[PDB]
């Protein structure tokens, strides 16, 4: 798509690279509740971790974005100490006024799911999360699924999942969607995450999700 050069995403690898106590900190959800500052992240069977998975996608994402001018920032810089509380991480999307943010995350679920889905802010809370996020949802599940990657059978409706109980999803002010990518604990799923060919096939599937919806706002 044409005129996307210049905007901003915000990039948001799921979970750390690790933890402490400070992780079970209560932080506010946006809906009057709290949850904790962070939570470890799931894992394969044989115990590759999802924060892996998603720092390693991310930085694949973010390279493909850059190739196309758009601009990017991440909520961490490593994978091996402490990250930001969820809290913190719609903070700092926010602070950026950002065109799209996207959260990679990986689920763990019954091992015989497997696929996709993608998470939105559902009731609104604002008007970006009322439009343009659910339109960017239904973008990203569209380039997912045309790529081959199948909507989870386990959750959701055909890859999308309205969710109320997301911290990034409640408070971010700006499009914002969140990718689970797969089943940590399925066999097919648990394969491809631990490849780095993989992580390729699905950050190229996340890049086309975002690249369409930029276009869209153009
Ligand atoms: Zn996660």
């Amino acid at each position: 798509p044409s005129n996307i050069a210049g905007m901003i995403v915000f990039l948001d690898p799921g979970h750390n690279g690790a933890n402490d106590a400070s992780i079970g900190r209560q932080v506010p959800t946006g809906r009057g509740g709290t949850k904790n500052c962070q939570e470890s992240g799931t894992a394969t069977d044989d115990g590759y971790p999802e924060h892996s998975f998603t720092w390693d996608t991310t930085l694949r994402v973010r390279a493909a974005l850059t190739a196309l001018g758009v601009r990017t920032a991440m909520s961490r810089g490593n994978d091996n100490a402490l990250g930001p509380c969820v809290d913190e991480r719609a903070a700092m999307a926010n602070s950026l006024r950002p065109h799209a943010i996207v959260s990679i995350h990986a689920d763990g679920g019954p091992p015989t799911g497997r696929g996709f889905h993608v998470l939105y802010s559902s009731p609104p809370l604002n008007a970006a999360q009322s439009g343009p996020s659910v339109q960017f949802a239904k973008v990203m599940r569209d380039q997912l699924a045309a790529s081959g990657i199948p909507p989870a059978t386990y959750i959701g409706q055909g890859g999308l999942n309205p969710r109320s109980d997301i911290a990034g999803l409640n408070l971010a002010q700006f499009p914002s969607v969140l990718v689970e990518c797969g089943n940590m604990k399925n066999p097919v799923d648990s394969a491809l995450m631990k490849s780095p060919e993989g992580r390729q096939k699905y950050a190229d599937a996340i890049v086309r999700g975002i690249a369409g919806f930029l276009g869209s706002q153009s």
